[PDB]
């Protein structure tokens, strides 16, 4: 209602490393072995994943190119720190209504990232190599500010303390 | 009209085993050797597919689970008939306004597939590993009513001449 029925419906939970609700989906049956990661691999992994004003997803990175897709809501900020220093930002959501916002959008790998919206968004997420802990990195506020000093501002908006 | 907004705005051109307009997105710079793949593959690979109706997109099937997402429009009859011979049909779309619609349909490789809709349907589908037309078969009307006989109307309705 709507967010409570999307929840509901898709029985998303409290996503243990962000602000937002998730669950996993879909993992695929088939394996890749991929340089730089640790063991076997599962081809795809697919989460819903849903967003609520005020709690950003804090700055995070994974090892795999992350797509996300646009399913229902508002647009969706998501903040990117490249490994060579520079900032960027896409918008995920639905032109009809923003312009400049996509229905697609692909996070490179090792990219940080972070994602706030203004009312509530439904995305689904993809990550190929499938999801694995051992791959992903919760950004420590401190390291994050010691790395990239000029985006102090936007790492303050998403760390937690 | 939105259908042509969407197509001006994401590029999309007519399918060619159609349809249906589509645009290759996304493909991934990891590569894995999945057997019964020949040769390597990406991991994935996404496109935006639009429908309108009237335009069954026919029966085919690859080797990869092929993930279907819904972007915008109406709901899409995504029609499946499995190895085994049976037949499902999954409906994609929100269940904000259609209860039995789901905004994620994974098609299990192998399945013989085909897709309808009432109005129009803007999707993101991805395939991993990812597409790759030696894995892709058209169906013909005449294989598959000797092979699924017991189907014969969904097929008629979902093949051409
Ligand atoms: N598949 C997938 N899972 C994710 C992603 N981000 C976070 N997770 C999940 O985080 C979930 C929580 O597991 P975990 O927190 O370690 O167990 P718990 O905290 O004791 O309930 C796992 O199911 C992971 O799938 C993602 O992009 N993809
Ligand atoms: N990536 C991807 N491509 C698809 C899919 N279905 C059809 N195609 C595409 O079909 C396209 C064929 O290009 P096409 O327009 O036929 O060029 P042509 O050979 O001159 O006709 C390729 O770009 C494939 O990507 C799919 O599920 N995924």
């Amino acid at each position: 209602e709507e967010v409570k029925r999307l929840i509901a419906l898709y029985e998303l939970t409290p996503h243990p490393a962000s602000g937002g609700w998730f669950r996993e989906t879909y993992r695929s049956d088939v394996q890749v072995e991929a340089e730089g990661f640790d063991g076997k691999r599962s081809v795809l992994t697919m989460i819903y994943y849903l967003m609520q004003a005020g709690q950003p997803d804090p700055f995070h990175r994974v090892k795999s190119d992350e797509t996300f897709v646009h399913n229902l809501g508002g647009s969706m900020k998501i903040h990117m720190i490249h490994p060579d220093g520079s900032y960027s930002c896409s918008i995920l959501g639905n032109p009809l209504e923003h312009p400049e916002a996509r229905h697609q959008v692909v996070v490179p790998r090792r990219v940080w990232f972070a994602q706030e919206v203004d009312g509530y968004c439904l995305a689904s997420v993809l990550v190929a190599p499938g999801f694995d802990f051992k791959d992903f990195s919760l950004g420590k506020r401190e390291e994050l500010i010691k790395e990239y000093p000029q985006h102090r501002d936007v790492i303050m908006r998403c760390t937690s303390s």
